[PDB]
């Protein structure tokens, strides 16, 4: 039995910008392969450096202000008042600085899925907004490869029988071990999973959609490809 | 939630401080060591804070999605590291509890009460109150194994064909029944 | 020095901002792609900044009470 | 023509500003007082607006139909 598809990949993450300025660096290949948490921009940080420090400074004074005026209170030797407005600013620094070193932190834009990145959308020198609808780029992780297979809700059953009848062959519970054949007529040389839990339910149409799980390595297979797994 | 849970924290901050303020000024005043003005000033940053604070926290709390029912979750309409915002249009993703599973039967309002009467006539399998016993038979031709009941409080009404829409209720674990399915109920 | 340290720092780092500021500004009026009152100002920060940083640099530096002369 | 009147005038009152604008931003760019872009914005506008009365004044002419050929 023959069961037509699509690839797709295996995980899909958009890189965005989180934090607002200009692009100084795109440290990444176009169309080469990314590690989550690489960096894959930076964001002119001049400023935010220049802020986060600002404000550490401010902190660093209000909060020796404070810490004295503890100490004084305790004698009386400064009133109630001051001591309050004192650990006031204290507060307000260490939040100030709290939130300058976030900002710093976003400046350096890491790629939060290990894949593979494309183009990049954003020319470097350009101006980068925190909330912009476009994406600066979309990695991908193509290795292990999906290959999304439609069939009218009744086989989905039958062969969900077959599978607990020994009539299939086990790849792991609920998956049967499957073979891919290229719209090319080629024939993939390695095989996996077509795992049997449904994904989705055209329910205007009453079909199920679920997927197999081939290896791609050497990234043979990409997304698009119109296929066919093979029980 | 890097922010928010930065600005909520920033937040009850400076209620802690405000809120010192104004119970101390509320102690001031009331020997006149401070004027009304002052107080209620103080009072005014206190209730603002605390305001604030409540804000900054409910923003937090919805920064883990959650899901609102128990069922099955299908495909995720958003990437990880996508944007997204209060009042989009479209849904992140779809829960669906697909155990107990309806099956919607669609008779002619006069077959309806034919029905009913025969269940109360016992000339029908009980199943409790106005429901009656069912077995399932799918569009493959099979026979579903378990069985189930089949309600018939009606449920909506084509004014314009005059048909009533019922519901049957089969338990489906193992999941082998899916919502679009052309079946087939038995009585 | 905790503090002196800190602003002495903070300082450097404002400088560094600034000067890049203007030292990309100056590029700018040269196309006239932006106005010189806009450069001027651009500047004008730069050299704050650098005032700012000499004094912050002369504090820290006050920080280590040295002896003047040698003796006892 | 109650309205083309109105779009009509309504569009020359829309370029009697924006003329102003642009005449006095290409003085500007001249003394360096704002960038070549600025000066483009505006003398964009400009001939937007300038276009529009044409188009409205076109139109409001067309209020009065006429025959094209001499005959019955
Ligand atoms: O931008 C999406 C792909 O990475 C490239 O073309
Ligand atoms: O939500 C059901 C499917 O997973 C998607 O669209």
């Amino acid at each position: 039995t023959e069961l037509p598809g699509r690839t797709n990949a295996f995980r899909i993450a958009e890189v965005r910008p989180q934090v607002n300025g200009i692009i100084l660096k795109r440290l990444f290949k176009e169309g080469s392969d990314v590690k989550a948490g690489q960096q894959l921009y930076q964001i002119d940080p001049a400023t935010y450096e220049a802020d986060y420090q600002s404000a550490q400074a401010n902190l660093a004074s209000t909060q020796e202000q404070a810490q004295r005026y503890k100490l004084l209170v305790a004698d009386q030797a400064v009133s109630k008042q001051q001591y309050a407005d004192a650990n006031a600013a204290y507060l307000q620094s260490k939040a100030a600085v709290e939130q300058a070193r976030i900002n710093l932190r976003y400046t350096k834009v890491l790629s939060p899925i290990s894949g593979r990145i494309g183009r990049s959308a954003v020319t470097e020198g350009a101006l980068v907004t925190n909330g912009q609808a476009n994406a600066m780029a979309t990695v991908q992780q193509l290795d292990p490869i999906y290959v999304d297979v439609t069939q009218p809700s009744t086989a989905l059953l039958r062969l969900r029988r077959e599978l607990a009848s020994g009539q299939l062959e086990r790849a792991g519970d609920n998956a049967a071990k499957v073979s891919l054949k290229l719209e090319d007529g080629s024939q993939y040389p390695l095989e996996g999973r077509l795992e049997f839990s449904e994904v989705s339910v055209d329910e205007g149409t009453g079909s199920v959609t679920i997927r197999a799980v081939f290896p791609n390595p050497n990234n043979e297979l990409l997304p698009g490809m119109f296929v066919h797994a093979q029980l």
